[PDB]
């Protein structure tokens, strides 16, 4: 099968809107072949490790609405994975598309030679949006590279001051290409690829007593700290709430040594917190802020690097020093610019708080009810997880969630944790419906668990 | 205009208001002009603002992009037309707004622009199961991203899965070299001046001069004698930012005899080369070789969406089966990108695109090469392959006048990053014939004007 | 300006001469003043002067006075609190070292490196029984940091095929200055100008064994497992820093709850100085490796020693040219050190150090009281010691003041003006009281000259 | 035993002048027993691969005149080994062991605190013996703290410039500290110690252009070269010999290029290879030279790094920034200075240039008749080598000149090689022997591959 013969078919496919049995049928073992033979055989795998029976396969096809999703069966499912912090304004949000729609008419991408307007104006929108210094946006393409963008701010900015050592937290997770790597935590994804960037380590997380003695002892031998590097709260981690007082204690800790304080705010940025970024709890002000995933709307791939001016102006003299090729495009810039409107207009963040409350509690409920299967529910705003017992009873109530048509997946530096994610927008019904789909979860787990 | 004290709504508004508009008063392009530099200067970088200076003259570099026109054209805010003769520095392969293209994605954004990343997702599948088909030999799996840089770091990280447990961790690339500005692709990038202020940068990459296969031989033959021996090496078939350097006949599958020999991966950066622009689909078709992982990025999103792909033989990629989370990308194979990349290759091939950029370049440097005879007054040479070319000239700012003076000419070309000297042309593949010979005619009305310049 | 030859004559009967004449005595001053300016290093003069009085910067050493002085170009002597920083523990000249030598220098001094030489044998032997536990391997080499190479490199080649490559080391430590031990050596100083070093090198500070925890539980989690952790018993260019009693014995107990290895860096703790033989005995804990010098030469022969279990040392035992240096273990250096722990174990050196010790602590414990003053505190473990005082020119006086005096002592390399005492474990009683005496004149006059201001 | 207890065995056996037959078969079996117990079971094992059953336990006694060595049971032994480069003014040589008397007699280890004369001796006497601009010298214990302090002073001296790589080439040796190892080029030497100082490359011994090639990259790449550090004539890696204009050139691209070049000597150094300094042989003055070995007279282990005054400088500031605890000590300048002594007054260097190309003869010759064994000999002054065509070929030269008691052995980075290696004062008629010695070795070597 040659490739005009593939391109077609996937054109075709892509201008279909519903597909009738045989139609789906075939293509159902179409997507599975090609994934076994082209993409990943181990992605099957995994699916069907978190599944039961042929769901592992279930392909998907379209949103159903803002907070649901339809695969090829035309079975919907209520969406509590969130694509793991992207979907925060909804699926297809109608104020995202319709931006993304106009802007297409006239200029999807950009020449990158000519002034682009709505790099522009997402650069003053999210200095407006942003606390206090931080003043000046590079754009990008996704977390990774958001981070990627941070970490050389501060090395630009810092290695003429003769500082290199950069700290992060164990349970860190800030990309996977190899710069941001190195910031990444989770030995399994670090190992085969060493050496990894010099001059990088980790303290742990929510412990300002180990970070301080990192930078006095690195002061000590003149291996001085450049910059800290962490989520105001760990995502892939499990989400770990830092205790209160945290972030404030590493802030003061940069100011005294004269390091850089990088917040990775690529998941828990626009609102999904209860607040527009998390920093805004505790009132913490980095030198450097990282956003992608919600950014985009739901619609668009983007991330954004936001520094002070202080930080940024190291790449002023020449331009050229950091780029990328197709960062800040009209179309990115579009979905974010709507995104951000949205999440203001329709108070947003405060909705998170809400109906984040609500759930939480109601996972809290449930755990007490099952503690030989959960550990602990734990969360902040619309970023919530449930850890369970161990590894198999998670990839359980993963499994009997999707059979119950509700989305969720876990964490990737916790196996025992399930993450709750789904749209800010999720309404008031479907959290609880949510809920009473965990609460069947729970006792169907307790039965296959009590006879086995 | 809009307040510096403005509240992050009012700037949402206002920009979504900016957006709806189709076209521009005088009166309100005057108003978004302003702004947009002044946004430039304090939100963005002040530096690129200074640059746009050193390549126009007067007021252009002010000149506002605001949307397609044809498809090989830019329009300004102020509704003058550009020939691009740019193409987004190998992004618009097949022109702008490519109809196709923009169809695949309004189609695919009426069912679902982003995935959720846990069902499986059907245009990741198409696509992978297309690539394999359009590319050499054992080349088989594919692993996608958003830019070039990703598509890089995910070739390093496959080769290092794969060499890690064999005890190789050397990585040899070329000076020259662009690879990326993301840390690990930075390592394998040459240009002195991108590279220093970041280091200290991955451990073990080395530089070697690029066309010369006896240099390389050296850098692997002398780490294998230190066991420092080499995991891959990786260069572009043809350097793209280095100035359009065309390496020695043969040299591609010198390098491929070469990594077969000494047991080290072949990485080939057709970031910039691919997708038909130097007359195949891939440049490494011209010599028949078969890297073992091949990096695509650039015009595989039609220049419509942002996207990479990084294609390697089952044998290497592999690496990632046992555990499929040991790379991954949030936003990577997203359907909006998935189908613009259906899209263009379907263009491509239909359209045959990789034949017309052959004969449009073939026609282009041809014409550049004759200008070059008659102004060596001002210009060193021409070069190029298929639609990717360059012309170089004697000074650097003889460069920038003729980049000034095509500007003033409403023809747009810019500069490369790692050569000075050198401007280049890289138009959309789809480049209509009569548009090409505006571009000659162009071309020397400039190196004319540019004459007279220096006889004031 | 002469010719080579010319110089080496000139050199070779200045060594011939055992006395010399006033004559003599300026022409050489000014000559070892005027070459150190213009062929060793113009530097060590200012440091010189900024630790002594007028025209005390040029003191040209000469000879040995007796076991514990030492007697310059002027004839003048001076009682050593000094010890060459941790050398001379058995004195100057020591005549069971010299003797030991000079029996070797008639045989053979240096070896072919390819027969069995017997003295490296013997002194093997003799330090596995000298040595806590599983110390059974020794690899000789020439100086501390040569010791502390061959510590790194034994843990590399043991810790690399188990894929452990981190080394823990402790703010306040030195061990050495070749680029191996610089890198687990601590003083930002010594180290900026020559980085990059060596990666993976990570410090946490001394004496406090949570925080060592958390640094290897830290390498663990993200997979750049710690191989080592090296550290001395007490730090000593640190100033003499003590660590709580136990935590020597729970940093063994660490290493051994993380498969980490335990390097023990003896080389100015050993041979006797802190009261036993070697400062690990203290708590009784054996490290995996433990290096050794200065002293182990008796005062007379450059000499460093690697020992280690034969669970590590086995590394080498395949292939035996891995690791080598070319004068290591040759027959001067072995019969200098066997000589020294002869005299060591037969005069029972160590415990006189510990009351020797004491005694001298004692003293400055007091004057310590008596000038709040001019001292911040003194401390010490047998005849390892410092006396802190509170600028760190307070102090340069404190030593230009003792040098008027004919004692002997200077600073220690990482920390700002701490004095170490570090005379012969042969240091007199009577001598003993000439140093605190001496002592006491110095801050009597620094107190002086502090008023009179 | 306890310590005590050996520690006074040991001490008899030292007193001891000559062993009765009991004594020396007693002292033998101890000796192989601790060797295998406390030093190295591997380093008898070695012996045996290069000797004939027996001889591999030969225990070494004194030295015998000033030529030979003499083992436990009176066996005397040509030494054209020299310790590896050690013996260049034989074994106790009375002006060197005279020297080292006398001065033990005052005073053999310094304070480190008062100025101590012979270290400025010394240093007067190297500045006067090195070419052109080399004035300073740091004094230290071995070959590889040579190369060290040359590492350091020049990272030092260029680091402020912005320059941190180094070049070394293939087949070198240079030590085997982690510092120096890092340019010591042999893999097996390496590997086991990975990661070593970053930023060290390799190109070809006595290829100029890679050499230029290189430099140049690594200006193009950032990587600026801060030295290039290389042997005149490698000595482990077989007797190699750089063409005519090599080490002259490459003087000239570190000039071009701003690189500090660092000339190895440790073993080409003080008269070997025919001038007292290999360098002499171009007249080229290196910025660092490092010398060792032979330095010592075969008596006392020394080593000394000599630089220009601009490159030393660097430690005038702070004179405790590079130091060792007994380098320079008064009995090491004493040999150090007696030696330089010597080779000037008896005209050594050129004695090696005559003896060696005689010797030289002898070994031609006899590859000429033995093409079965012999690849080829060559040499530089007293620096030989004879490579055999088999490794194995090899051992058995080493154990047949061993039996004819003609000491000899390989080098650490060829094996196929065995080096010639002999006092600079080696007799002609000891010249003559080995010659005889390694031609009945080759015939019985010959007529042994025969029977096979
Ligand atoms: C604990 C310790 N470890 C290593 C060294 C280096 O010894 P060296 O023989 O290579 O110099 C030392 C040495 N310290 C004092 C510096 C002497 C020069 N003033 C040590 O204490
Ligand atoms: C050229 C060169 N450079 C350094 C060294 C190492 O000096 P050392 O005094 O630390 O050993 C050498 C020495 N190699 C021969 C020793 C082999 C084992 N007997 C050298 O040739
Ligand atoms: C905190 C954090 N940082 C960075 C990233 C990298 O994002 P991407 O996968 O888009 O590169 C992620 C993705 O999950 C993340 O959760
Ligand atoms: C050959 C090559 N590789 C990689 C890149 C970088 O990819 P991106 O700019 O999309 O991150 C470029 C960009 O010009 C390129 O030409």
């Amino acid at each position: 099968a040659s490739a005009l013969a593939c391109s077609a078919h996937a054109l075709n496919l892509i201008e279909k809107r519903t597909l009738d049995h045989e139609e789906m049928k075939a293509l159902n073992r179409e997507v599975i072949e090609y994934f076994k033979e082209h993409v990943n055989p181990g992605f099957l795998e995994y699916r069907k490790s978190v599944t039961a029976g042929g769901d592992y396969g279930a392909v998907e096809w379209q949103a159903g609405s803002l907070n649901t999703l339809v695969d090829t069966q035309g079975q919907e499912f209520i969406d509590c994975l969130g694509g793991f912090g992207i979907f925060n304004v909804g699926h297809r949000n109608p104020v995202v598309v319709s931006a993304v729609q106009n802007q297409l008419a006239k200029q999807p991408l950009h020449s990158q030679e000519l002034l682009d307007p709505l790099r522009a104006m997402l650069a003053k929108t999210l200095a407006a949006l942003t606390p206090g210094k931080l003043k000046y946006s590079f754009f990008c393409n996704s977390g990774t590279e958001s981070v990627e963008a941070a970490l050389k701010l501060a090395k630009a900015y810092q290695s003429p001051r003769g500082k290199f050592t950069f700290i992060a937290t164990s349970g860190a997770f800030h990309g996977k290409s190899l710069g941001a790597l190195s910031a990444t935590a989770k030995s399994t994804f670090r190992k085969p690829f060493m050496p990894l960037l010099p001059g990088f380590r980790h303290v742990p997380f929510g412990n300002i007593e180990a970070m301080r003695t990192a930078l006095n002892e690195c002061k000590k031998t003149g291996d001085d700290v450049a910059a800290v590097i962490l989520e105001p709260i760990q995502g892939e981690g499990g989400v770990i709430l830092p205790p209160p007082g945290y972030l404030t204690a590493v802030r003061k800790l940069c100011d005294e040594f004269g390091a850089l304080m990088i917040l990775d705010e690529v998941q828990t940025g626009m609102g999904r917190t209860g607040k527009m970024f998390a920093c805004e709890h505790e009132n913490v002000q980095p030198d450097i802020l990282c956003l992608a995933k919600a950014l985009g709307g739901g619609v668009m791939p983007i991330g954004a690097t936001i520094a002070t001016e202080e930080v940024f102006s190291v790449l002023f003299d020449n331009p050229f020093l950091h780029t990328t090729t197709f960062g800040g495009n009209p179309l990115a810039c579009a979905a974010a610019l709507a995104t951000i409107n949205v999440l203001l207009e329709q108070n947003l963040p405060a909705q998170a708080e809400q109906k984040g409350d609500m759930l939480l509690d109601g996972f809290r409920q449930l755990a007490r009810e099952y503690p030989d299967l959960v550990q602990e529910a734990r969360g902040k705003g619309m970023l919530m997880a449930i850890e369970f017992v161990d590894n198999e009873i998670g990839y359980n109530f993963a499994s009997e969630m999707f059979r119950q048509r509700v989305l969720v997946a876990g964490t990737l530096n916790n196996a025992k944790t399930i993450r709750i994610e789904p749209p800010l927008t999720l309404t008031i019904e479907q959290c609880e419906l949510v809920i009473k789909a965990a609460r069947k979860a729970l006792a169907a787990m307790r039965v296959s668990v009590e006879e086995a």
